């Protein structure tokens, strides 16, 4: 027992990893079979980024302009091109490390793993989850744009985020791998407010169920709700609505704890009405959000 | 900037995770250069762990009974000793994933990344620290001891814990890499209380560093504190006393951030009083104690 914010083992990843160049900038790249995927902003300078042109800039890069280093090896480009905001480089080597991948676009309120990195080598690994405004509350310095989130299906890497950008809030957006933007940000340095932040609520209540299954107890009460009833304290504490297929999603770990959905909803109905009176679950003094119900169920069974 | 919960890459460990298996029991063995290294209870059942003597269970124990499989492929074991509560198989082949590595002995208050596995397979990564009561607050079910905790410094991996028992409280005990457990602990299937688990001050006094650096500031106040009148706040509060090699230590954040040590110490000191009023500081609304100085550090100047 015990519950973790555990990201996926990013070996897999880190293999990917190489460092991409072009002019005076330098970010990451990931290089899967003989392609290299990283931000199209890799070709501009901090002056181009006020309103850049990308389609007249690239104009004037060569294949030789990219320089390509995987850890100390140095990569030859024979091709470019730009899809929506990233650069396909190809390179005349396939990736001896490369997974069994995917690139998908990920839900608001899923969640998934992030290789931090700079200059092609990686820091460190941690579990975010897409925001429902589709931002996400990462940690990303200069150099670290190009670093990837992903997920790990046994052998197979779904990467859904390549980062690209940090809100003069702090909070960070990026894009999925075919280079679109999660939400309506830009690459463009120009002030883009994010929306409301909601709380994702179906992980707030798998959070809750991993809770019970691991002791944390006080605050199952004597009641139960209803989906409309627990939706209008949801929208008062800026949740996000509920609905029959939150529920359902929520079937097994129902099924597990003896705990039915709405009795889980009236124990964070309480909780949002009440506050947590100095007493914490799992650790925690706030309500966790970044644990889907998937992941509950994966950390729970020790699913490798 | 933002700041997370990071952990290391994993891939130069999952590199090193087997299974291993002996009689009906399976658990996760660390393979570097020609030796396996894995906890002894692997020789039990449940039934021994009761009150286990384990020279006398592993006389009974031959090489041909140690089933080491490296993903899908056997290894041969060509010797196997016991040092402390550790086993060290000897291999007829160097593992050629080897990192450079190195086996440490941490310290209570320090920080590191665990891989999770189960049947030598990584499941996730998550970082951990050891507490001042020589436990660990981990994620583990049944299958995974023998998992490890690590530090990396560029491309030395430092071993510093390998997982073998859950408390009856839920608690995480194991040992260093040479089988010496950190703690009072024993390898028997008896109730262990764990002591007083304090706060690691510190750590909290480095993440306040960390949360100035990122933006949130309102904690900030207008006093100052000495050592002492800190500490004897820090005892009513259980947390670890402050030394002047603590402040040391915290010399960097000091200097970067221009807030004298004894000025956060005097924000420490009001928190503790006060507590937070409903309010957070990274996202946290408790006084987060598992980042020590150097992962402020090293996560705020982006260190690979
Ligand atoms: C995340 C990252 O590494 N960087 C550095 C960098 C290098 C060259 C050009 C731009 C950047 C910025 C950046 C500024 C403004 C907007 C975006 C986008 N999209 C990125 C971030
Ligand atoms: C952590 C783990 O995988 N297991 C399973 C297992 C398998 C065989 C023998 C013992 C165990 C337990 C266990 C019980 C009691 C004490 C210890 C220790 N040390 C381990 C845990």
């Amino acid at each position: 027992s015990g519950f973790r914010k555990m990201a996926f083992p990013s070996g897999k990843v880190e293999g990917c990893m190489v460092q991409v160049t072009c002019g005076t900038t330098t970010l990451n790249g990931l290089w899967l079979d003989d392609v290299v995927y990283c931000p199209r902003h890799v070709i501009c300078t901090s002056e181009d980024m006020l309103n850049p042109n990308y389609e007249d800039l690239l104009i004037r890069k060569s294949n030789h302009n990219f320089l390509v280093q995987a850890g100390n090896v140095q990569l030859r480009v024979i091709g470019h091109s730009m899809q929506n905001c990233v650069l396909k480089l190809k390179v005349d080597t396939a990736n001896p490390k490369t997974p069994k991948y995917k690139f998908v676009r990920i839900q608001p309120g899923q969640t998934f793993s992030v290789l931090a990195c700079y200059n092609g080598s990686p820091s460190g690994v941690y579990q975010c989850a897409m925001r429902p405004n589709f931002t996400i509350k990462g940690s990303f310095l200069n150099g670290s744009c190009g670093s990837v989130g992903f997920n790990i299906d046994y052998d197979c890497v779904s990467f859904c985020y390549m980062h690209h950008m940090e809100l003069p809030t702090g909070v960070h957006a990026g894009t999925d791998l075919e280079g679109n933007f999660y939400g309506p940000f830009v690459d463009r340095q120009t002030a883009q407010a994010a929306g409301t932040d909601t709380t994702i609520t179906v992980n707030v209540l798998a959070w809750l169920y991993a809770a019970v299954i691991n002791g944390d107890r006080w605050f199952l009460n004597r009641f139960t709700t209803t989906l409309n009833d627990f939706n209008l304290v949801a929208m008062k504490y800026n949740y996000e609505p509920l609905t029959q297929d939150h529920v359902d999603i929520l079937g097994p770990l129902s099924a597990q704890t003896g705990i039915a959905v709405l009795d889980m909803c009236a124990s964070l109905k309480e909780l949002l009405q009440n506050g947590m009176n100095g007493r914490t679950i799992l650790g925690s003094a706030l309500l966790e959000d970044e644990f889907t119900p998937f992941d509950v169920v994966r950390q729970c069974s020790g699913v490798t």
